[PDB]
DNA sequence: ACACAAAATATCCAGATTGGGGACACGGTGATAAACATGGA
């Protein structure tokens, strides 16, 4: 009934993004028409989910919260063939209760890991040439919930590239030894 | 009170040796709290 007028309006919510509530300032709605609600139904399934944590002196792999990757899809016909096989070829080295690839320091590190899984499926699948004609932007958000609340920690999005390549291969041959290399 | 003259050649260290032995901390702990957002009749 409410897709018949997808012209129409209606109020936001905290299962999709969240902001359009209190609004810090004011006791003031939000803009929006019901048809793009509608289409946010189904995001997270294409989102990219990164485990961080935090080192204690121990040295244990404190896990805490999430890290999600959103890209901006600029060929929506390229991207939906890209994927299937993307996903289908993951690392499947397991460490305890998560995978190897699972466990990245700090946020940028799962979204640049994604830009190279991207380029190596890329030289497998045929038809796509450069990361940029199939993403333009890269979205980065780190969520941790408390109690009844969810705190939020940093969102970002910055230009991907892909002059990074080598960046990778340097830590992995690098980083596995010690544990305070990531700095670098 | 006048004048004249006020040094010259050789030489200025040679050997042997510059540390040895033992030891470089012991235990106990490495924050604790309070600060909500959406739904159905």
């Amino acid at each position: 009934k409410s897709l018949q007028n997808a012209e129409k309006t209606t109020g936001q919510s905290g299962a999709f993004y969240l902001g359009a509530m209190a609004v810090n300032a004011e006791n003031v709605s939000t803009d929006d028409l019901i048809k793009w609600q509608f289409l946010l139904h189904f995001w997270a399934f294409v989102a990219q989910v990164y485990c961080p944590y935090i080192l204690d002196k121990d040295g244990k792999r404190n896990f805490n919260g999430y890290v999600i990757v959103i890209p901006d899809i600029a060929n929506l016909e390229d991207f939906c063939d890209i994927l299937p096989d993307v996903l289908s070829n993951r690392n499947s080295k397991a460490f305890g209760f998560r995978p190897q690839e699972s466990v990245i320091d700090v946020p940028e590190q799962g979204a640049l890991e994604l830009l190279n899984l991207i380029k190596q499926r890329i030289a497998k699948k045929a038809g796509s040439g450069l990361l940029s004609d199939l993403i333009v932007g890269v979205e980065v958000i780190h969520a941790e919930k408390q109690g009844n609340s969810i705190k939020l920690h940093s969102v970002s999005y910055l230009q991907p590239n892909e002059e990074s390549v080598d960046d990778y291969n340097a830590i992995k041959n690098s980083y596995y030894c010690p544990w305070f290399r990531r700095q670098l």
